[PDB]
C-alpha cells in the first residue's frame, strides 16, 4: 500500500534513473556522494562495525560506507524495484546485503548495531510511525551505537503556503519541524542528540545540482523527455526558493543510545 504508492509513482524505475541523473550515480539524495563524505566525516567504524541503512536506495551510502571502513552493512528500502536496481551494483561483496522490506515490520535483534543510518527517508512515514521507527531504532542500537539522520523537515504546518501544501500532499510526505524532531529523539530517550538546521547548506548543493542540470540538458533529454526535464528544473526551483527562506528544511541529527 505504502510500497504500492512509492514503487507506481515517485520511485518508479524510470523516476529514480531521472532522480540519479541530478543527484549523482548510486545517490536519490542531494549532494551524492560528496554531502555522505561530509555527513560521515566524524564517524569512526571499522571492519567489525554492523551499521543499518534504513532506506538505502541505490545503495550508495552502503556502498561508501563499506569501502571507507570496510564495514558489514545491511540497507533495508520498502521498493522492491530499487532494491533490484542496488543488487545489480554491487558483486562479489559479502559485506553489503540489500534487502526489500518494510522498516516498520522488519526484526533485528536488540543491542545489534554499531551505527544506524537513515538518509532523506524517514519524511514517507507518519508522525505516529516516525515514533515507533526511532523506539524500535534505540533497541536495535548497541549500548555503545550512534544514530546518523538526515531528512526533509519544514517550518510549522501553519505557515505553509499553497504551492507547499499541494506539494507536501501529492508527495504524501509528513514533515515536521527540526525542533519537533529532536523531541522525539529526546522522548525515545536517546542520549546527546544533537540536531542542526543544515537548509543554507542544502541550498547550495541544490544549486550546484540545478546548474548541472542545466548545464547537461543535452544529455539528458536525450535519456528521457523534455516533460521530465521540466519537473526537475522547476522542482529544484522550488526547493531552492523554499530552502532560502527556510520553508523546506534540511535537517541533520546525530544520537547515542548511552
Ligand atoms: N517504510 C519504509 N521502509 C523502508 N524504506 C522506505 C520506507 N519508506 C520509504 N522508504 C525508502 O526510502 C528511500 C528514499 S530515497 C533515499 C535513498 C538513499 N538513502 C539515498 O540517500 O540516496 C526510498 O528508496 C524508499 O523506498
Ligand atoms: C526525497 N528524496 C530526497 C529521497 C527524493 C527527492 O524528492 P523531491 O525532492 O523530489 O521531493
Amino acid at each position: 500500500s505504502d510500497k504500492t504508492f512509492l514503487e507506481n509513482n515517485q520511485y518508479t524505475d524510470e523516476g529514480v534513473k531521472v532522480y540519479e541523473f541530478i543527484f549523482g550515480e548510486n545517490y536519490i539524495s542531494s549532494g551524492g556522494l560528496e554531502a555522505t563524505k561530509k555527513i560521515l566525516s566524524d564517524i569512526e567504524l571499522n571492519e567489525n562495525s554492523k551499521v543499518l541503512d534504513i532506506g538505502s536506495g541505490l545503495g550508495g551510502g552502503c556502498m561508501y560506507i563499506n569501502e571507507k571502513y570496510g564495514a558489514h552493512t545491511h540497507g533495508i528500502d520498502i521498493c522492491s524495484n530499487i532494491v533490484n536496481m542496488a543488487n545489480e551494483r554491487v558483486s562479489g561483496n559479502n559485506k553489503i546485503i540489500f534487502e526489500a522490506n518494510d522498516i516498520l515490520t522488519k526484526e533485528f535483534p536488540e543491542n545489534n548495531f554499531d551505527l544506524i543510518y537513515s538518509r532523506a527517508a524517514i519524511l514517507h512515514l507518519s508522525l505516529e510511525n516516525k515514533n515507533k521507527l526511532f523506539q524500535k531504532c534505540y533497541k536495535w542500537l548497541k549500548p555503545t551505537g550512534t544514530l546518523l539522520i538526515t531528512d526533509y523537515c519544514a517550518t510549522e504546518k501553519e505557515n505553509w503556503d499553497d504551492e507547499f501544501k499541494e506539494y507536501v500532499k501529492q508527495r504524501k510526505y509528513t514533515l515536521i519541524t527540526v525542533e519537533e524532531y529532536a523531541d522525539i529523539l529526546t522522548a525515545c530517550n536517546f542520549k546527546n542528540v544533537v540536531s542542526k538546521d543544515l537548509s543554507d547548506y542544502w541550498n547550495q548543493l541544490l544549486e550546484v545540482e540545478h546548474k548541472y542540470l542545466h548545464e547537461n540538458k543535452e544529455e539528458f533529454l536525450k535519456l528521457f523527455s523534455e516533460k521530465k526535464f521540466i519537473s526537475l528544473d522547476d522542482g529544484w526551483s522550488r526547493k531552492i526558493k523554499d530552502s532560502k527562506r527556510k520553508m523546506q528544511r534540511w535537517g541533520y541529527f546525530k544520537a547515542t543510545k548511552n
